[PDB]
């Protein structure tokens, strides 16, 4: 895999390698700062809602521990020798995100369904469509970008079908968001209507990232890429776990939950 992703190609200044380095350590040390906060919050949670908060802290964990993965795997890699980074050994690639995507975003999603007060036959068959189309959005991705030095071509039609994928995607959340946002408690109904596009945009940013080969292949486009998988990384993850928690400690505390009552107090 190291071979087929466009990091592989080039030598880096010692400023682009400890920005790339800073990065993903920092990235470590937010997801695991705000799991704290998670766990420390979720005595606050109604039980109904509970489990939006704990997914949150495997979602914290899980991209908490492949950043901390993609960083050793980074200085691994390479080492400075006549004045820049080199590579020396093929033990660096973006594939590990992909699968850090195949288990968070089940969560996420779960999580925003769970907040919707939605329950039953259609929690369970919401959740299996917007899980399979997902995956397929993931997977089909994961092929493309095994070309993005070898078949630019075929990473662009890979891309199409995960777009589609992604497309419909966004079409079953956004219409369960708007034809059940009236059940929301506290408030929270003009809530999830900014959760919702909090999500439209950072979710965007991945693909924006996936095409950085295309328009940007050079040692910068490696840094840019990075940059924009991090501001993804934190608003699709961190923040949007702050909202989802915000609304699920309001409604708890609007269905009548003491803790949530008296926390925000
Ligand atoms: C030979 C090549 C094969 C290419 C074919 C692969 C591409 C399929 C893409 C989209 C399928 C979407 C189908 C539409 C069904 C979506 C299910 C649905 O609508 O569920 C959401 C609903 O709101 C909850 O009940
Ligand atoms: C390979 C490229 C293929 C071409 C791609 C072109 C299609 C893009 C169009 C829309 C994106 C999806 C936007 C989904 C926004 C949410 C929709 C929604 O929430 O529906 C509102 C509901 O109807 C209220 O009651
Ligand atoms: C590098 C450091 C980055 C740190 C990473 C961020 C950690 C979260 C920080 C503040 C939470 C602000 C958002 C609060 C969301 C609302 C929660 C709430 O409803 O209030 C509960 C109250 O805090 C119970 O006493
Ligand atoms: C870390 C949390 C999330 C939700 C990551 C989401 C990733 C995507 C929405 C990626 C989408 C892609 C598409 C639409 C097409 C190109 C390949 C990608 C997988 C990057
Ligand atoms: C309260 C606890 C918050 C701790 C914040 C993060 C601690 C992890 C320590 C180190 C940060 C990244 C190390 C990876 C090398
Ligand atoms: C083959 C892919 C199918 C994937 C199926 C996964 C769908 C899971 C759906 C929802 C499970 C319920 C999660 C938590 C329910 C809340 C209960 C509680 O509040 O204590
Ligand atoms: C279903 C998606 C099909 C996309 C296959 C693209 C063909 C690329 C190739 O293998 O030559
Ligand atoms: C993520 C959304 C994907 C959208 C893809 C857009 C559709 C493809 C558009 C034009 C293809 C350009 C063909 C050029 C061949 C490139 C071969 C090369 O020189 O490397």
């Amino acid at each position: 895999n190291s071979m087929k992703n466009i990091e592989s190609l080039f030598d880096y200044s010692a400023g682009q390698f400890e920005f790339i380095d800073h990065l993903l350590t920092m990235g470590v040390g937010v997801h695991f700062a705000a799991l704290i906060f998670f766990l420390v919050v979720s005595q606050f949670v109604a039980p109904k809602y509970r489990i939006a908060t704990a997914l949150s802290c495997i979602v914290m964990v899980s991209a908490g521990l492949i950043l901390n993965s993609q960083a050793v795997m980074w200085t691994d890699a390479y080492a400075y020798v006549d004045g820049s980074y080199q590579l020396q050994d093929l033990t660096f690639s973006n594939g590990y995100r992909y699968v850090n995507w195949m288990a968070t975003i089940p969560c996420l999603l779960l999580q925003l369904l769970i907040v919707l007060n939605l329950k039953g036959k259609e929690l369970f068959s919401t959740a299996t469509w917007l899980i399979l189309a997902a995956w397929g959005m993931i997977i089909t991705g994961y092929v493309g970008q095994l070309y993005e030095v070898d078949d630019i071509a075929q990473l662009m039609i890979w891309g199409a079908v995960s777009t589609a994928f992604f497309v419909v995607m966004n079409w079953i959340v956004g219409t369960k968001i708007f034809k059940n946002r009236a059940t929301m408690l506290g408030g929270t109904d003009s809530t999830i209507t900014k959760v919702f596009w909090l999500m439209m945009f950072a979710w965007t940013l991945y693909p924006i990232a996936y095409l950085v080969p295309a328009f940007m292949n050079n040692a910068d486009g490696v840094v840019l890429r990075q940059l924009l998988f991090t501001i993804a990384d934190i608003s699709s993850k961190v923040i949007y776990g702050l909202m989802i928690t915000y609304i699920a400690i309001q409604q708890s505390a609007a269905a009548g939950y003491v803790p949530a009552q008296q926390a925000l107090g």
